[PDB]
């Protein structure tokens, strides 16, 4: 049997192109002791994916020259050489962008496909969710009344983190770039409002929308936007930093906020975190999440696309603004 | 009586020079109700003071043109009628550069020259020594064995930081400009190392000393430094924002807050007001067993202020600058 696979074949320049990326066809092994054999059935596509090809330190190695793209995934267990999986299980888990995972199943969790669909284990009730989940709950504690604002608030992580937000009694405010993502967040997912920050000027947006300043500040983007919410942060605010999209395909610097001192003036608060850190905690939080799910206070969406083939242009999609909702990859 | 006074006459582009102030010379009257009339002793002169002067939101508000130029000082008090101060009291407050002091003793606190001399309560024992004390305790809570790098280090507000860290079991590591100043932190306040910036590469110099990463960083300065020691934080780091160079007129390393799942933090001191007593408390404890050393630079005469104000801005003082009035 055949095991097709994307590997890493050269670090990119600014966008990932045609050549980042080689489609290789390995032959499937079969599973050593202490090992898992997975059938891959749905990939996460994922803003940070751009971070782990860069040669860089970060909270997880890049992905080296010649190996398997890195990627989350659910996937069948077919053989199990584990005792913690069984055949026949569905895992949650760094599965490769491939058709078969083998190997140590680290960091892996079972799935229950008859409470959810499949894909919904890589948004709400994946890895987006729970960074939304455990980043806005447990760094940013925000409190009935306060003013949430969440940058990047149409992908993944942020539309559940604003909903989030919503249920705890919050004004929400989200910073979204084109007309139809801010209507769809005001509109469907019950954001107090929405700022286009392309068609419209930011700062006049946040006086409009953030009248009594922000308390909260949920950033996924960074960049002009986080610099620019500096300035209208709340005495005491916190901002939780969950990823820099404005970052990742830009050449050459990370662009720092000049505003940084509004966290002395404000007293405030910014602090980093990674969702992996809170793994003890997957079993309340995905609970929690799926009742909100159950009882429609709170809306998640994928968006599918198929084939494993298309990886490399379907990974594009992510950086056009394009994609409408969560993206993942049937393989 | 003549009370006389530096007032605020034009808001400085860059630094204070020679128009910036008005010296004037006002008959000295007598407290009303609920004020106080106070002989001033000793100034604090700070490079909040440059802030101070400058027409720009922040957490204090400017000091008014005409308006006697904002001091926290030490004095005595002459003339109470305001049931809580006396006449023999010393007092720390907000009392102008000026002879003399009259008014309302809003945030003044009575201080006890038996515990320390007067000048400390404007270093260790006053402002700048509870900013190192409430930032590095309540925000930074440094542990034993943790790395703590301090910047402006040499500072009135970095030193003692720095003193209270080694009091708590941390290797202490400061940044400070100049091969005396970094000699001075190491023999003398006991610091552990000390990076000379002006002298040597910083990145080098805290790969060096901070072996395993930088738990705390108390940020006194800003810029340049404070994104070169992002790169060096460790694991749930947590840097405190007292203050910047730039402040008074960012770090593309920012996302190491991400990678490290670190925390940078703002504190303001008078925030922690109510907390003072405490707070001199046992600093004066530390000070009186020798265990933490206080460094005032005490410059003598009123009338030198706006050129001492410059020995400020000019990094010539060596200690915290107390202006003897």
């Amino acid at each position: 049997q055949i095991n097709r696979q994307y590997q890493l074949a050269q670090r990119p320049s600014g966008l990932p192109g045609r050549d980042t990326f080689s489609f290789v066809e390995t032959p499937l092994g079969e599973p050593a002791e202490g090992q898992i054999l997975v059938k891959n059935e749905y990939l996460s596509l994922d803003p940070a994916m751009r971070g782990w090809m860069n040669d860089a330190r970060s909270y997880i190695p890049p992905v080296g020259i010649g190996e398997v793209m890195r990627a989350l995934g659910v996937g069948k267990v077919l053989v199990s050489k584990h005792p913690g999986f069984q055949a026949g299980d569905y895992v949650n888990g760094a599965l490769g962008v491939q058709d078969y995972f083998i190997g140590e199943p680290k960091g892996f969790y079972k799935v229950d496909p008859s409470r959810a669909p499949l894909p919904r284990y890589l948004s709400a009730l994946g890895m987006t969710g729970m960074t939304a989940y455990f980043a806005l709950l447990d760094v940013g504690q925000p409190k009935n009344g306060e003013t949430v604002v969440i940058s990047g608030a149409a992908g993944a992580v942020g539309s559940v983190a604003g909903q989030i937000a919503r249920l705890k009694g919050c004004r929400v405010v989200g910073i979204a770039g084109g007309a139809e993502k801010c209507r769809f967040l005001v509109e469907e997912l019950g954001f107090d409002g929405a700022i286009d920050y392309k068609n419209e000027d930011l700062a006049a947006g946040l006086k409009r929308e953030c009248p009594k300043g922000i308390d909260v500040f949920f950033d996924n983007v960074g960049g002009e936007i986080l610099d620019t919410v500096l300035t209208r942060i709340a005495f005491k605010a916190r901002i939780v930093l969950c990823g820099a999209i404005s970052q990742y395909n830009n050449k050459e610097a990370v662009r720092g906020p000049a505003n940084y001192l509004s966290l002395l003036v404000n007293r405030a608060r910014m602090e980093g975190m990674v969702v992996m850190d809170y793994a003890q905690r997957f079993p309340e939080g995905l609970k929690e999440m799926a009742t909100w799910l159950a009882e429609g206070k709170l809306q998640s969406r994928e968006d599918i696309v198929e084939g494993l083939e298309t990886f490399p242009e379907t990974l594009l999609k992510l950086f056009s603004g394009e994609n409408f909702g969560k993206l993942v990859l049937k393989v």
